[PDB]
């Protein structure tokens, strides 16, 4: 089998992407944030505290003929941004882009933190990291990908995120029309439960490429590119008036600037992030200070190749016995 779904930015900044997901019988379509940095499929629901729902579409298990309470199971998750959610669990039929899994754990939120409530566009998350990170207790549950894998034509999914445009998540096949050149594959460590890999280095603008190992994760659920402070300082030093602002929470730059590109290595291959991908616009409405899309990973404890980096590539998440990542230009 295969599946193919369009993923759409939630706003004009590409802060996140939503992908429609069918849950239950008859189908309930929710728009979920596909997150290769976590492993829980959780949804706003009929169980979510009413004051914590503000415009989201909810899953109502009582209206699904295929829903079954997973008796005794609970979940609770905290993300890198300090957001959180928790609840109980149902199993149900879940379809993405025509690919159906039966008996998928659908984690029903009873509570969500304020950032989820305030984002009316995101009806929940669909985790695509390794199932070792799934938070369901006392019986850990599998991701949608892990449950689909054995049925797929090839044990892969691909992320093709757009810059200020829709993109595609495919499951079970590699669309050879979706990228240019060849795909460069690189090793993955699953030790932390992430799609963790090592970039071979970077360049700033038209500058020379610096060969250096940068371990980090491929995380579709993180908006920005978080790299070591040395790399990030080297980038922003090429932008007149850029500075790290403790008050704002990262590097800011004059909105009048033209940003340089940023290149990262994948083996001997190179992925170029255009300068405009690194512009996240005014820090507050009407400000002439703009927020940078490349930020320090200092304090976070891991480097994160988030959407800023991944949307410059066609990315293969290869879930074979020995997982690998692939990157191609596009």
């Amino acid at each position: 089998s295969t599946g193919s779904a369009t993923t759409t930015p939630i706003d004009s900044l590409d802060d996140a992407y939503i992908t429609p997901v069918q849950i239950g019988t008859p189908a309930q379509t929710l728009n979920l944030d596909f997150d290769t940095g976590s492993s829980d499929l959780w949804v706003f629901s009929s169980e979510t505290t009413a004051s914590e729902v503000d415009g989201q579409t909810i899953y109502t298990p009582s209206k699904s003929t295929t829903a079954k309470l997973l008796s005794g199971a609970t979940w609770s998750i905290s993300y890198g941004d300090g957001s959180s959610s928790s609840g109980d669990v149902y199993t149900d039929t879940v379809s993405v882009g025509g690919l159906t899994v039966t008996g998928q754990a659908v984690e029903s939120a009873k509570k969500v933190s304020s950032s989820f409530t305030e984002d009316s566009t995101i009806d929940g998350l669909l985790g695509l990291a390794f199932s070792t990170l799934n938070t369901v207790s006392p019986t850990q549950q599998k991701t949608f990908f892990d449950n689909a894998k054995a049925s797929l034509d090839s044990p892969v999914f691909t992320a093709d995120l757009g810059y200020h445009a829709p993109g595609t998540y495919n499951f079970g096949f590699i669309d050879t029309t979706a990228y240019t050149g060849s795909i460069t594959y690189t090793a993955v460590s699953t030790k932390q439960g992430f799609w963790e890999w090592t970039s071979t280095g970077y360049a700033v603008g038209s500058g020379t490429f610096k060969s250096t190992s940068i371990d980090g994760i491929a995380d579709t659920g993180t908006t920005l590119l978080y790299l070591p402070a040395t790399v990030v300082s080297a980038y922003w030093a090429q932008v007149s008036g850029a500075k790290s602002s403790s008050s704002v929470g990262g590097y800011v730059f004059p909105c009048s600037a033209t940003l340089p590109s940023f290149t990262f290595g994948v083996g001997s291959a190179r992925i170029v992030i255009p300068g405009d991908y690194i512009d996240f616009g005014p820090i507050s409405t009407g400000s002439s200070s703009c927020f940078g899309g490349i930020q320090s990973s200092a304090g976070i404890g891991i480097n994160i190749f988030g959407d800023v980096a991944l949307k410059a590539a066609f990315v293969v998440f290869n879930g074979a016995t020995t997982p690998t990542l692939g990157f191609a230009s596009k």
